[PDB]
């Protein structure tokens, strides 16, 4: 086919070629889809990275803490894909949390401004991002954001866990909004993946103990995952997303798909 | 081209032109997949029904309560798709619970021996069928079974619920077995679909009030469903089965996918 | 004798004679527990309200958005229950979300800065309150907070839902912290209770159709509830909080207990 | 009090003084409650064990695979507690599975008769047990059975996992039945406990590998459990049950309480 053939999808979240958003972006192109991209803080420095990709993309500035960039989103996206033209997808592949809310830093010593910043970026934005892009989105289309399963507590994810719990809650509201448009809204709970927002994360060897709470993460997840799990390889999470963007899951919304190797279904 | 070009796939459970398996076989085929089919005791019935599929495909007896068929089955399947050629997909769309287990019939009056039969056919069969079909499956291959969200109580479903709770659990284990061969196990939790048997209960064959309980229950999927649910269109669900059978969710096994238009994620 | 003979217990959140905390303080007391109480900015209001409790008990200002109260609080609590005497129980019955976050107000139009306030007060406060009160707690002691089942979408609750999703997650971590001191953390997921603010929304202060949405939603707890649910009787819920504060669930922490008459376990 | 004061509760499942049912039985007596007991296969040999207990008990034969013993249950129980006298509780502390369905024995090599036997005993019976005893049970009373969390697959629990998934499904039906009587019905998902149906289980050193998948179980669960977990000590699971029998959780049914040290809420 080109499983995303002719489809016109925006893809947020890139900042290196180890970014998952990069990998969704790649696969979506391998597969048919004229793209539009967003980046946060040097674009300059990103365009170099989005170049590294098969086909090419209008790449627009977007800082999701900016009321001013969101108000315009819809504007700019129509410039760049043409007029009388709407989007068929959207990828929220964005997140962030102060070092304070994460790693060995005690849980109680994060002050709320720090956490607020996390939630806003990792949580709220899925909803701004849908408020801005649904008006220019077609029937039978799709939004996807990237989750990491927060049902259970764990060490190191600390307050990011709490943001991800809020993400899932948001996601199902946004589905209720999106469905007035014929749009689906779903997350992809992914298994762990080698991106430098991880070697931030616990990170940075804030440890030497942290060659460890990363090796043992990769062993952990591979052991539990009935089909095994490769932390060096985003393409299984990226193919799973293109699936949601696809029409082949036309009756799932409000929902969370786990591309984690079925590790979450096993206790050990 | 799209989804299944090349893939050989068993598909259980055809009994009517309206059976969920049938709409699975159809879509499988229109997506370039060559099949073997199974069916249970009304066999030349099944051949008339399966003649209305796009491609012909062979068809084999298979009552999952009988070991001489289970034993014999990889034998017969190999035989109808050619020696040293193996199966990339398998679909159990099978299920049964004596009427004693269901509707208006009091919950406490189902004899264990009716309940043991429904659990045999609806839940244990998924394993016994995996046991037998895994020797002729192929890496990156896919088994998918049919589910109804058993995770909470409801009118009518009664002890089919309890079987579906058993299946969700069998499936995790089956994944734990199937990963040995590079094979995913997964269920698809569908919304209600107006099969024949359901056109009959809506039409009053269980009584002029039994049919109302089922109707308010039934009817509130669409009301809950962010993108609606139409129970007289099985296509979204068959489309969902193909997604699992495809290479496009390779990091999910052990799990359940909700093809219920989103409703299981909303309260009202 | 029964439940709490001997136990010293803080209990947040009294604002009305109908507040869920109040019916908690009452039952705590009738069960032989000596208390300290907190409240927020309508302070001599709180003293008239708390005069109708069986025993007197002291009362302290505590707005959880302010650090000089949080800092100061174990100071003040120690002071009102006597030096080298510590707390066996703690109750957060606190919660707020601007009206922009709720009812008929469109989901996408709540400004992050309203959402960050509701999450501050409803969810982050549970940690910041544990941080401060754990130094003066005692082994086998108990913290319990108030929840509403946020695990799926619904009309009205909107972004309070998203906060409650955050709380369920904070609570797991707080347990992970509190176990350091032989202290359980747990939430109680209540059914709806006709507090004052809710007698007002049922009575139409959000509009002659906003009040209907809430009524069909509200009303179907009792219909779902295997043992009924009466929202103008907060006693079962206060009774439930005491169970947690008691020695009689010592192997449960991190968790949520559903005091909703069973309804969250049934579909219809 | 005697938190179960004056209360009249039947307690099934004893066969040694390491049985959990033994421990619930003890604590319920420590606490006020005239008991009635059931045992399975030498009673003879059990009465010696139920003697070991504080106060004393009518101890009745009950093999839950016997249509004949259930038909009589209600009869015998009224002989033994007097007439114009009903029960206020019931403890399903019973289970069983063929060696075949458990341990290193492959999952696929259990034949269905074996599993049927498991489900019947571990699953169905909660429901026969409520069908027989609700007719002689009072308003505001309670039934409890013992769960071990089956949401995730794991090794060794094999088909017992599947029975426990069916138990939870059953439990919420039985609650729907029980509530016509004012009766609650709930499970207690317990953490692991040293009982000789465990050193059956994997068991019997069917291993030497099995000093191990038991030490590592005890280490596992203690590590994850924010308040720590002692596998040599049933009393925390037993106090949790008496709690359900109590009136202090008067608004929970259909439900599952976890007395596992909050290990299930943590991933690690
Ligand atoms: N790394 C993993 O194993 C993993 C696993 C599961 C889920 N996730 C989630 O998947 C998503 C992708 O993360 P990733 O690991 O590819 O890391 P990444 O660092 O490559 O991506 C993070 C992105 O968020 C962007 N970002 C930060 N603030 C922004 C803002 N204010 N506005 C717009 N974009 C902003 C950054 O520019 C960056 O592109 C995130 O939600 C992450 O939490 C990651
Ligand atoms: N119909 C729905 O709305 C719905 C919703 C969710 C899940 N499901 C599930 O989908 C599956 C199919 O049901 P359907 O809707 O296609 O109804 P159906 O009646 O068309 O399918 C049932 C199949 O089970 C077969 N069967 C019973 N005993 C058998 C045996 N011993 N050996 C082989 N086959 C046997 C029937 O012959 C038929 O082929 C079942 O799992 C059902 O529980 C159906
Ligand atoms: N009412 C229900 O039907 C219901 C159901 C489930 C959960 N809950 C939860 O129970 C809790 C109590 O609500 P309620 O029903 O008792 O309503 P309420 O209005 O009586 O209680 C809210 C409390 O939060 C306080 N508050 C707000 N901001 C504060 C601050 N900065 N510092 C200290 N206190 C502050 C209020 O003053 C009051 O004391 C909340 O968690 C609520 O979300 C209520
Ligand atoms: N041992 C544990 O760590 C653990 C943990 C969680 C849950 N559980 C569950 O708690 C419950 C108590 O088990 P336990 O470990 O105390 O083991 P146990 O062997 O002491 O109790 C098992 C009981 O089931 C009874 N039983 C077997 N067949 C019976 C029948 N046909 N009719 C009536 N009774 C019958 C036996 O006589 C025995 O009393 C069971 O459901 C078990 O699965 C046990
Ligand atoms: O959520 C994640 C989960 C995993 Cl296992 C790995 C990376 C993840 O993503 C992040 C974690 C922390 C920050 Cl500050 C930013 C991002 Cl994107
Ligand atoms: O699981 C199901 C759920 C729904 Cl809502 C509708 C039909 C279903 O499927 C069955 C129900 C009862 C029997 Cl006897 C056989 C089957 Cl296939
Ligand atoms: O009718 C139903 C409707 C729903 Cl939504 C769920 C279960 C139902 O019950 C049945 C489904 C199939 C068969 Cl054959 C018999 C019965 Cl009673
Ligand atoms: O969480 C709740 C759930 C329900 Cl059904 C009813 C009341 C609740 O509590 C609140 C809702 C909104 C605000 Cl602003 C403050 C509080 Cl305390
Ligand atoms: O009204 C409600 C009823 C339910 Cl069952 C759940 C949430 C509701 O919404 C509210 C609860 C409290 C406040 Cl102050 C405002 C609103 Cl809109
Ligand atoms: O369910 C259990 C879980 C654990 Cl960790 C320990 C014991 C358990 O209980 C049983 C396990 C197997 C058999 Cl054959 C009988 C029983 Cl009572």
């Amino acid at each position: 086919t080109g499983l995303l053939d002719g489809k016109r999808i925006l893809v947020s979240g890139i900042i290196t070629d180890s970014s998952i958003a990069f990998h969704i972006a790649r696969v979506a192109q391998e597969q048919g889809a004229q793209l539009v991209l967003t980046g946060f803080d040097r674009l300059r420095l990103i365009q170099r990275i989005t170049d590294r990709l098969p086909a090419k993309a209008p790449l627009l500035e977007l800082d999701v803490q900016n009321e001013e960039h969101l108000a315009s989103l819809a504007g700019r996206v129509t410039e760049a894909i043409g007029a009388g033209n709407k989007l068929d997808g959207v990828v929220h592949s964005i997140g962030f949390m102060p070092q304070t809310g994460m790693g060995i830093n005690p849980f109680f010593d994060a002050p709320y401004a720090d956490v607020s910043k996390g939630i806003h970026i990792s949580a709220y934005s899925y909803a701004s991002m849908a408020k801005a892009l649904l008006p220019i989105m077609n029937p039978g289309g799709s939004i996807v954001g990237m989750d990491f399963d927060p049902s259970r507590a764990m060490p190191a994810y600390n307050w990011m866990t709490v943001a991800k719990s809020a993400l899932e809650s948001v996601n199902r509201f946004v589905a209720r909004e999106a469905g007035k448009y014929g749009v689906r809204s779903n997350l992809v709970a992914a298994g762990p993946i080698r991106t430098l927002a991880m070697s931030a994360i616990v990170g940075g060897a804030l440890g030497e103990e942290a060659g460890a709470q990363i090796q043992l993460l990769e062993e952990g997840w591979d052991q539990r995952a009935p089909i095994g799990w490769n932390m060096k390889d985003a393409t299984p999470v990226a193919k799973t997303v293109c699936a949601l963007l696809s029409d082949w899951l036309p009756a799932t919304t409000g929902d969370i798909i786990y591309a984690d190797g079925g590790a979450h279904t096993q206790l050990l």
